[PDB]
């Protein structure tokens, strides 16, 4: 069961970064980028630093399928917000993975109900 | 979006993934303040950029105090005191969902 590819992206941020104007400037990336289906995305600095190690933000977008993200790291935007970005990080974890949909209070993932319904044609 | 409980991991050399795995999902199944949990695996992308990660996971809770209450839960104490021999690095973040963009 696979409810889609996610982008997955902690980070902590340079002690001077305008992090209000990053923000915006992501979500004004997600909004102009049709492959992208989902963007949510918190803070904790709050939570045990043995266990959190400093990073601060969690970034999360999710396409359709690898393919899908596979293109829009080729889109000029995401390659532009990207270079800056770079400028802006202190550290970072990047992680990009087919989502394993295990439990969820709405369906995300409909095929995986239905798949053994395909006919066996041989 | 609710309260998420963020887990990215390497796992030790010798660690049975799989099954491991199987465990968190079979936990997950049994507690109704687990709205959602889902997981995956990357060994692909650069490793300048994962760090040598390989696995995220995420639940889901309605708000901070059922997350908070979940960490209290016996399963989840006796999972997290097994899981802590099998991991090799782990980072964990506990927020409260921006949700931005969804279909």
């Amino acid at each position: 069961a696979t409810s889609g590819f996610k982008h997955l992206v902690v980070v902590k941020f340079k002690e001077d970064a305008k992090v209000d104007e990053i923000l915006k400037g992501l979500e004004n990336l997600v909004s102009q980028i049709d492959s992208v289906k989902s963007f949510e995305w918190g803070e904790d600095n709050e939570s045990h630093e043995m266990l959190r190690q400093g990073f601060t933000h969690a970034f999360s977008m999710t396409f359709e399928n690898k393919d899908a993200y596979v293109s829009f790291t080729g889109h000029p935007l995401h390659v532009e917000f990207s270079a800056a970005f770079t400028a802006v990080i202190d550290k970072i974890v990047v992680m990009d993975f087919t989502v394993a949909a295990v439990k969820s209070p709405v369906v995300v993932a409909p095929a995986a109900a239905l798949e053994w319904s395909h006919p066996q044609f041989e």
